[PDB]
């Protein structure tokens, strides 16, 4: 990895565009204007890409040769990069202050600030915008996953007496549906801020390396079938496949995809009749989890529950909701996103089925179908010092007041009512709102403050 | 990187689930029935993750330790992985056949197939499904980028009579808007299959390392401002900022973001009056490229062109469309996706503005706002050998006929009319169609066939002339 080649091309030309004699460029990140966001992922970026010796003579030469061909011109700041290499042993003279990871903050607040610590490196602040703005992704995955946790908690509380098993109710199925191996690890780790169930193995190693947990692993899974393991037996042998799989995993929970040919026949005739003796004999710690994977998600879930309810002994909870026996559960892992999850739990509640009967698997909906526009994650310059005079800088486009940015030196505070406020124009210097909530997390090539994954999870907890 | 830890967790348990006495598991990838897709990205995956010694005693031990805690159980095929390590020096006994990269294939056709070459490794075919299915991303980016090139080509030909500059008309602005550094490189490389303009520097190194070009670089850019380089001068000094920047880059094209405070004032009064003398003196090879970045994308483009048309000399080309002077152009780099791109070029055509006046910059629309669902990229088992007997396997869910998968051994052929057909149930073995278009690209840990990036670009070319 070469940080000199890890920016938007036009940033290579910016050192020539700032006002002459600029000694300081100060910038910030916010989720402009999903009312609250989970701040997560900056520590990964700081450790993997920004800390230590990130500049070498070879990296400078490599960048110089690439940019000369890419621009068909010599515009690369070889002198500027050589200065960092010689003066600081290739360590970045930058200071980053950030809100603690896992913190849940309302939209429109400063989340982190960046500034150069050497006047010669005024151009460095925004060079690293590209790599830091990629924080949008773990922030957005963690926020969207926590918003789904709120729906699940609300319905699980209403339909049962409690929140038992909430941490396992939304399982990450997103490994194949993301854009890369690196994205799979980042996104799966962001989902693990809120839940404990994942099939995206890449998330485990990232948490272990960059954050750390008291427990050996941050996420868990159970044995499960896929269409190839059912269909490989042949169309007329679906029962044989099911019998083999549940006998192989007789003492652990086992998820079995049941829609290869006819989900309704599989539930009523195969599970409900032919193999019923192998299911009713299972332990409460080893249920069969039936997996539909096609059709209208709500209609399919309700019909599967009706079928199972007529074949297996159903009880009524203390809240008056129907409950399958403890050796039998369902997982809906097709077409699940925050909208369909809400439609399904509401549809189940209206048909008097407890949410303890169901779990959800989400792939693309959880990890891929997200963009930087969802939370309006943005990085902007708010303060510069030119000719030794500090000026409050901002954009304010005529046609879009939503794109207006903050002015001057920023700080995050607690209001008298305990809410959050971002003070602009260095107003935090007046001791009216107490102490700034942002902490220095990076300074001059070193990570100065870090958080464990257990601390992040505690910070990200729901009030409920 | 550890391939034993690079699969969906449940795949760790599948070796115990397949029918006993299974010696072959054969699977395929298709973009299930954007009528045609660009096949691109498999070569990256083969080289980075699948080739050579991918199994070591240390990787087996690390996997075993993680899975014991992840499952709270000892389900992990240690014998199976040790076998590959001992018999094959950790090289995968898999054969992958694929259509050549850059090939444009209608939907619902086999694009690649995977099978184990050793009977003991029947479980390995689908172990690597997760890693191979990630090819959905470069295929989708390249396809969606090509569909935008079709729109631009149609409108550029209609309003100007030629395709000059088409390859620089859609610039990649997506580096910050993607989910990771790895995604940035893959996605940027996929867009470069169709165009030559990028700011996502990451794509250059990926192409150089995994594909290669005769030219020193596959993508190009020009100097451009950002809001920080304009706003840093202060609100009352936007004209000074503009003046400094166009003077610094007087001999090359320069893009200047002009909406920091009031895009319309910047166009009419700053560029159009105060600094007009610095614009009209510029070379045809060094235009000023005005960049709006807010407001309704179509209304803004149209209003910017109407302002510039009243401040600068406008000509009428041979097609009857208005053309700004050659030293002045516009780039719309906000809210651009395939739908808004079509809306802007149609809107411009209705107002009699040539498409030679505009370029587009696309970020999230080009590289992030895409999912595996767009082309229904899917990997499924179609053939198995159990007790020495080959059986055609498939799924066919009652509630969704669109999720039905293909049966048996597959092959891809040219039809007599020059279209494509996927033959199922090993029917390709009859010599009724020409040669199978799928070629072996990987076998037993070796990449057996590679394509250069120049070959991929040629294969992905549009028909237009
Ligand atoms: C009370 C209990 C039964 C409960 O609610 N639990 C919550 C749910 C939990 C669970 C259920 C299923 C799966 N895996 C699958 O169904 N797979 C993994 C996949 C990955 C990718 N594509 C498809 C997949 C199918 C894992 C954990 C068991 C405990
Ligand atoms: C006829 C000529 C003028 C033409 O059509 N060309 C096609 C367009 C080409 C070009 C125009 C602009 C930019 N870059 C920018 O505007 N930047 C890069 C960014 C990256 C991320 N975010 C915001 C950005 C703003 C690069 C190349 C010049 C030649």
């Amino acid at each position: 990895f070469n940080i000199l080649l890890a920016t938007d091309s036009y940033k290579v030309t910016h050192y020539k565009q700032y006002p002459p004699n600029t000694s300081k460029v100060y910038s910030y990140f916010e989720c402009r204007e999903y009312e609250e966001t989970v701040f997560y992922g900056l520590q990964y970026i700081l450790n993997k890409y920004l800390k230590g010796k990130v500049v070498t003579k070879e990296k400078i030469q490599e960048a110089k040769d690439v940019y000369k061909e890419h621009f068909q011109d010599d515009v690369f700041n070889e002198k500027g990069w050589n200065y960092i290499l010689e003066k600081y042993d290739g360590h970045l003279p930058i200071e980053i202050k950030a809100v603690p990871e896992g913190f849940v903050i309302p939209r429109g607040n400063v989340l982190f600030t960046v500034e150069n610590t050497d006047p010669e490196c005024y151009w460095l602040t925004n060079w690293i915008e590209t790599i830091l703005v990629q924080s949008w992704y773990p922030i957005t995955v963690a926020t969207n996953s926590r918003e789904q946790k709120k729906i699940l908690a609300k319905y699980l509380l209403e339909t049962s007496g409690n929140l038992d098993g909430l941490e396992y109710k939304l399982h990450d199925f997103g490994y194949r549906g993301v854009s890369s191996q690196e994205t799979a690890g980042i996104g799966a780790s962001a989902h693990l801020v809120n839940f404990k169930g994942t099939d995206t193995v890449a998330g485990l190693a990232l948490i272990k390396k960059y954050y750390g947990t008291k427990d050996p692993v941050p996420g868990y899974s159970v044995p499960a079938a896929e269409h190839s393991t059912i269909t490989a037996w042949g169309k007329d042998h679906e029962k044989d496949a099911f019998e083999h799989i549940v006998t192989q995993f007789s003492s652990v929970p086992v998820s079995v995809v049941s829609d290869s040919y006819d989900i309704y026949n599989a539930c009523e005739k195969i599970w409900g009749e032919d193999l019923r003796h192998l299911i009713v004999s299972r332990s409460t710690q080893a249920p069969l989890i039936i997996r539909p994977d096609s059709g209208n998600p709500l209609d399919t879930v309700l019909k599967v529950l009706e079928i199972l309810g007529k074949k297996f002994p159903v009880t009524e909870n203390s809240k008056g909701y129907k409950l399958l026996p403890p050796y039998l559960r369902v997982i809906q892992g097709d077409g699940v996103d925050i909208n369909t999850l809400q439609e399904i739990v509401e549809g189940m509640k209206q048909k008097m089925w407890s949410i303890e009967n169901i779990a959800f698997g989400s792939g693309g909906g959880l990890l891929q179908k997200l963009t930087r526009d969802l939370l309006n994650c943005s990085f902007k310059c708010s303060y510069v010092v030119t000719n030794g005079l500090g000026i409050n800088v901002f954009k304010d486009p005529v046609a879009d007041p939503n794109k207006r940015s903050k002015k001057g030196r920023l700080s995050l505070h607690r209001t008298p009512a305990g809410n959050f406020v971002t003070l602009e124009e260095g107003k935090g210097d007046l001791e009216e709102y107490g102490q700034d909530l942002l902490h220095t997390v990076f300074k001059n090539g070193k990570v100065t403050k870090s958080y464990s994954f257990d601390e992040i999870r505690k910070n990200a907890q729901l009030n409920i």
